[PDB]
């Protein structure tokens, strides 16, 4: 599997992507219907963040009008990160920056009472978001992040 | 409910709770008994990043040794942030701040998709951790984010 | 409605934008007419900063001459962020920039005095800015930043 | 009127009033009473922005159980500035430097077209914060920033 | 007037400028010639710090063969800034950074001083620079920045 | 004569003289009296920026109650540097700061123009603050940096 | 096994052990007789970075004087890195900064190629230094990087 | 030899040789195959980071169709640095990044004591990386760093 | 004499330059023969630090097939600066830039002590780089900053 | 040899030392009498940038009435860096600052052709300061910089 250590080739295709999806109007759903994976990996992949099985490449591909230049970049592992300079601006995101901010303390002392030394892994991990109603109306987001724990042990 | 605009006095407040919680051995879950607030609340506030009630104040004050002028203190909203710096060295803070780093863009652009313009709120908003096996051997915590949709209304 | 994680596509819209509102010679408030929605807010989305509905993004493309690429764009949620680096320069900016650099604590202490725990919304949200005349001769600006109160409960 | 261009000696005052308010369960509203000045500028001269007059200085240092030391220097110039290293942490200071971050350009066009060349002053300038109901339930922060147009004019 | 809330388009504009006054081997002193302005501003200007009034543009532009586009952006108030990144290299330029560096908390005390408390405007505000001859043989620099004084008030 | 690679040792010095000036109420013109040498050199040295020759150092030392220890690390050559960080946020400061951003270039460009290659001295260089009515009400400073033309020759 | 979220403590733990390790002349070798473990591993602990087991952190506290509340923080999970502010200055610890510098690139290249998407683990991990001659004269450090491959994998 | 002071044009040469690559579908280990130098050392110049002697460089150029501009620029030294902005959020490169942050001060530590004062080179340096497996099941990378030790010694 | 504050034109000049010399394989002591001017002061003005007298600007640029657009160039005063962003990672470059880090504060030292207070110039200033054998074998580098002294003397 | 990780306790020894040679009025030049080694090492050794051999710590230390634990301390390794955060301010340090930023480029240049691809050595390395007379008035320095080449060659 074929890698690249700097960012600008994939960003290109991504721009590539999203410009397709808003002149044809589609959901990140829709595209992802066929490739048997879940929506976040491959959100994430079209964003420029993973590497595509050749499979779901092709399936994304035709949905996008993507060339074979195209689909043997989406294959790639690419040089990951998806905030420049590390610190957002935008409120989306900044909110889930902001929760990292304010817990990290509190997330690294629960993980080391309940699980021990050692990291809870963000590799041997799966995200998901999920919409779920509010008991006092509107929606509420149900962001989950699983993560294997890998202790760390003397040697 | 009184406020502090910077942190030295909260830090200091904390490092007497630790060090009180290292000499007697104790465990967040153990302090919290009978404060009838959440695990990850608790933790936090002790921790500098929430103010306490009055009434889980003084519990958790009976068991750490703490004066009335810490529980005072524990009151207090304070100047909230728990990396110094905004950018965590720390092996188990930093693998959060990866989540972010890496799926950021994703969870944005998934956010809108599904909801629609706006924020997950980190204030209207509940975080908690879970530790469940791993069907391969070990164990994987489940941290759950779960926020508020509000959307950003034309005006 | 669609979404982008990065600027440079609405980057290029703007200046598109205002290269043909200085060819023009238009204003802000001439190509508002017959929006539907408010100065600020309009002009903060051809400016880059929000998304506009479709309607309000014809009447305004028309009198800027934007084909039909430029009007999907418009009705783009964008990635939000109005001064790159974070730091201003320019010093109409600036001004701003400093008034919270200087009255952040106080306007800290005000809210948790006033409001409670919790935070004044950026998102439910509306600016607006007037001219009055100053009795010592001159004019000032009243900028008015009307923001919902988020309250930060235990939990 | 005396000055310092360094911000240690007022940091120590400051404290020392929080920690009075604190002891004393006070709010700035209480201390304010009988300085016959506004309680955005009393309350930021308290946080150490702005030099109080000696007869302000002496109602709240009679509060606050001030010593003569702390009156003369609670009447000096401070080395201005309320958020260490410029970027804040702390939610509800960020919401304001948000607010900055997405409509900082916004301000500029309108101020430009509204006004002329020149800047919105931060120094011949007011502040003040008003609680109203939202009709929708809850309520909403309006703040105002009144600052004078000093225009730009080529010499 | 016309504004840029980005400096990229003037950016380019004052490139054209410069090719065109190094290939015709021009002086600032002369492409002034008939402005009605002064040197230094007009500088500024040319360099991207500031508009032109309609016709000194017409006299600048016939000097450097630009056309009606390039006029209209000459005109326009721009985004200020001259050092990217805020820190110069250069020495020509670092010197009179270096200036502030040592010089600004004695600025400040004697501003204090001498005036109140306030600032010294850089918007009311003339700069200029005269060559003098020295004593002891060699040449001097003698810049003059001439501010108005806006006093800080208690409000 | 001694010198210093460190500030703290002046940084305390400078503190022990501003208390000792808050204090006494006196005035840096009043301190100044009877050294024969400029108010804007003495107030730096005073504020650590320069040393001061023993017969100055002793008239100072008189008006402030400082020792004999004091007096000899007022004779000693410091680290210089004003604005911790480099970048200021006190507005009275910020102004000088804002003064170099913006006509920086305006700067470089004319000193070539109308003295050649090279640099205005920062170290042979002396700096005056006067004050003077504005026409329209109000003061002006009229701030004066006079410092050599250095050449820079091909070697 | 407790944790801190905070530097301050193991800092004062760490410079408590190295004046005492200066004092008494010891290496970091004899001080590890004894501990069971691995001179990389207990001289990590030393410095602030690991925690050690009870009998272990007894061993080296016989050896250094040190008293049972140095003993319990020595068995604490720290908040871990060693180069404030990330970038180091010191020759010795950059030549390793600068080898991942120069090198990073290559080793994702062929981290990729030889076992695919995903990383080499920094916590299932071990590091060790050897001395060995150089044939042409003098020393050779061999320092082993032994890092577990974690995949990525299409979820 | 021939050198470069800037990264650009080197950058551009690695562009075309990734683009090559994947559209070829070539290892780094097949383009190596015939050069006579090592894996790592090969990668690193292919990735702009080492000059090629002229028939290892033709050796490559000829697997990737590289034309003699080309070939020529592989020749030349480079601006080394692989990590742009010195702090990589991609999670491989991180953990070796990670690496040197956590043993940073343990490697100085054992260096001085085993070695003496000075550095381990960065320069009369060889890295190698190694699979092996893991006894658990699952894969290791040994990575060996290999360099001169150089002796600060008083002169 | 003309001058330039932005650096682009002078980088894009160098990299004409650079590209014409390694396709011609010329060094910078072949470039430099017939100009009368040192070695160090001709490459540093070809790789756009300092401006060349014409004579210089047409040898340089006969030999490398320069324009007249670029002999004009080549003779403008730069916006000075090589190494951007101010931090090398460049091993060669960063060495020069460790010598300072290490021994700035014994530089300041010695100058204080043998010359007095002041700075030595970097302006009236040469440059020159020798190499010669090192007795142990191998080679060494012998560069020699040459700066005039210039006193700060009170005023 | 010991050696530290951190500057904090040779900070406070290097203050301690300077406070002495200030208090008695000492040169470096008068204090390295009898040392048998060079001014330029032994101040470097004194402001905390090398260790000193034991007899000549012992040698400063009768000089400036130093205790066992600061000889003890004078003969550790220390954590190496004098500029804190990098970037002078002090103009006498920033000119050797700017040297290598103003000729960095042109350093690697001639480095790469006089000698080869590598780098001249920090540590392999002697400094000097001389003071030699102007030709046209006044003094200069002369600091020479003598470095080992390294090559950096295949391997």
């Amino acid at each position: 599997t074929q890698s690249l250590h700097y960012s600008s080739p994939r960003e290109t295709l991504t721009d590539t992507i999203m410009m397709a999806k808003i002149r044809k109007n589609l959901t990140f759903e829709a595209i992802n219907q066929g490739t048997g994976l879940s929506l976040a990996f491959v959100t994430a992949a079209l964003l420029g963040q993973h590497p595509l099985p050749e499979q779901a490449a092709r399936v994304v591909a035709e949905k996008l009008d993507l060339d074979e230049d195209a689909i043997r970049l989406l294959q790639t592992i690419p040089l990951r990160g998806s905030i420049p300079g590390g610190v957002p601006t935008d409120p989306t995101i900044y909110r889930f920056y902001e929760m990292v901010q304010i817990y990290g303390s509190t997330l690294k002392a629960l993980v080391h009472e309940q699980f021990g030394d050692g990291i809870i892994s963000a590799i041997n991990f799966k995200l998901d978001i999920k919409k779920v109603p509010d008991p006092d109306g509107g929606e509420r987001a149900v962001i989950t992040l699983d993560g294997k724990y890998l202790p760390t042990k003397p040697f």
